[PDB]
């Protein structure tokens, strides 16, 4: 049901795929330690920011890892080529995990914006049904993504639409409660913002493959679109949010913080 299971791969494909993933589980995971060990230098009324990023890795990570073990899995070097065997490979998990990667990354953006109480859990909830939202409807269109290129295109249009609307949501969010934010991160959110833009484009550029690039080396681009897609909503907001709270927490009077930034 999808273009992966179209082609036969030259071996500089297969390779070029299975490195791809590879240094992917090894990216969420080196930067799963990180996100641990800093941590204790992170403010009580932050420090769930930091640890979110670890469920980001590792989920992320464990299906990264997934995908790789499924690529070799289905595909066997045959005749000159790897060719697709019993086992089928495809990009449905990713999703499916785009349906959590997600709350919890938007989670730890309202923390450090300094969201509490009412307003935090009232925008999450909105948040997490209208990323969801986007999530779903993009994922009911490249399950056409080989028989139906209109449901591909009508699918996509109706996710789109939800991209749209969300950035709203954290837009508003960001630029509203940017003056609440301490130790000069003020600044610092509206980089996230756009950085975050970014990444997120990048998935429908990954989604229109078919319709515009349906090939083996297609297939190639998609990953790769997927890799770097990864290293910034995932990896690199990642980061960048942890800066955030590290900061804040010292311009909050946290004693590890302060002692934290200076070190450095
Ligand atoms: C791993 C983390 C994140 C934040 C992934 C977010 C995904 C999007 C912004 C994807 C959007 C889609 C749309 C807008 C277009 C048609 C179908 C998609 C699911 C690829
Ligand atoms: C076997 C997997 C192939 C890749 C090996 C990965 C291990 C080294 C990767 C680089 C570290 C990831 C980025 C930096 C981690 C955050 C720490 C920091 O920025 O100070
Ligand atoms: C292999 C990784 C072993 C654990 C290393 C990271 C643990 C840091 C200890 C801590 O910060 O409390
Ligand atoms: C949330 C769901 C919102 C409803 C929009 C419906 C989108 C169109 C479905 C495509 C079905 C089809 O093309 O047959
Ligand atoms: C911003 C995220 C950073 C992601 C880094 C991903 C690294 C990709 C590395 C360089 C691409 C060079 C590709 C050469 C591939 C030719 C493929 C082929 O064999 O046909
Ligand atoms: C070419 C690559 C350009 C840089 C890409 C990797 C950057 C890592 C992001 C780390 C986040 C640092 C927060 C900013 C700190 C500050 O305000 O000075
Ligand atoms: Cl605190
Ligand atoms: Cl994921």
């Amino acid at each position: 049901k999808n273009i992966e299971s179209l082609f036969d791969y030259s071996a500089g494909q297969f390779e070029f795929i299975d490195h791809l993933l590879t240094m992917g589980v090894g990216v969420h995971f080196a930067a799963l330690i990180f996100f641990l060990v800093v941590s204790q230098f992170v403010a009580p009324k932050y420090r769930i920011a930091t640890a979110l990023s670890c469920i980001v890795m590792v989920s992320a990570g464990l299906i990264l890892n997934s995908q790789a073990v499924m690529w070799t899995d289905a595909y066997a070097y045959v005749d000159g080529s790897y060719q697709l065997q019993d086992l089928t490979f495809s990009n449905g998990y990713r999703y499916v995990n785009w349906m959590a990667t997600i709350p919890c990354l938007l989670l730890q953006l309202l923390i450090v914006l300094n969201l509490k109480g009412k307003e935090l859990f009232s925008t999450a909830t909105w948040l997490i049904l209208a990323a969801w939202g986007m999530i779903i409807t993009g994922y009911v269109g490249q399950l056409y993504e080989v028989d139906d290129i209109a449901q591909l295109m009508i699918w996509g249009a109706v996710s789109t639409a939800f991209f749209v609307v969300m950035n709203w949501i954290v837009g508003t969010k960001i630029f509203k409660n940017r003056a609440t934010m301490l130790g000069g991160t003020d600044s610092t959110i509206t980089k996230v913002f756009w950085l975050m833009m970014f990444a997120w484009t990048l998935y429908p550029i990954a989604y229109l493959v078919p319709a515009f690039m349906n090939n083996a080396d297609g297939v190639v681009l998609r990953q790769l679109l997927f890799t770097i897609a990864d290293i910034s909503s995932k990896v690199i907001y990642g980061l960048m949010i942890t800066y955030i709270a590290i900061q804040q927490s010292a311009a909050a009077g946290y004693v590890p913080a302060q002692q934290a930034l200076g070190r450095i």
